């Protein structure tokens, strides 16, 4: 189920996040340097707790949750949101609910790649994270 995914991931691609950023109304300084920063994300789990930090030189965030259960979630650019994590044709999807707009980040992986797509409004970024080595 879910432990191909645990693990400490570093990013080493980024397509359209600028779109994807704009989509959700992220200003232009936020994205400007947000375009140049590397995350480190970790995923661990503690029976069906899995903790998600993201890490980096500008913004950190970490979320826990219990797949299936929904938790609120305050997102890297402020938002206050209603999400759920759940594992959808072996896809770890997360989708977040605020105000009425949707916005999911789908994690799979591919070739030992962990592909990450984040959909919002017609933006749809693809950013690649591989295993530290
Ligand atoms: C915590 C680091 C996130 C990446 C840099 C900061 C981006 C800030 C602006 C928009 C946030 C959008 C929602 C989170 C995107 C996560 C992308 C990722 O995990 O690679």
């Amino acid at each position: 189920m879910v432990d191909a995914f645990l693990g400490t991931w570093k990013l080493v691609d980024s397509k359209n996040f600028d779109d994807y950023m704009k989509s959700l109304g992220v200003g232009f300084a936020t994205r400007q340097v947000a375009s140049m920063t590397k995350p480190t994300t970790i995923i661990e789990k503690n029976g069906d707790i899995l903790t998600l930090k993201t890490h980096s030189t500008f913004k950190n965030t970490e979320i826990s949750f219990k797949l299936g259960v929904e938790f609120d979630e305050t997102t890297a650019d402020d938002r206050k949101v209603k999400s759920i994590v759940t594992l959808d044709g072996g896809k770890l999807v997360h989708l977040q609910k605020w105000d009425g707009q949707e916005t999911t980040l789908v994690r799979e992986l591919i070739d030992g790649k962990l592909i990450l797509t984040l959909t919002h409004g017609t933006a749809v970024c693809t950013r690649t994270y591989e295993k530290e080595a």
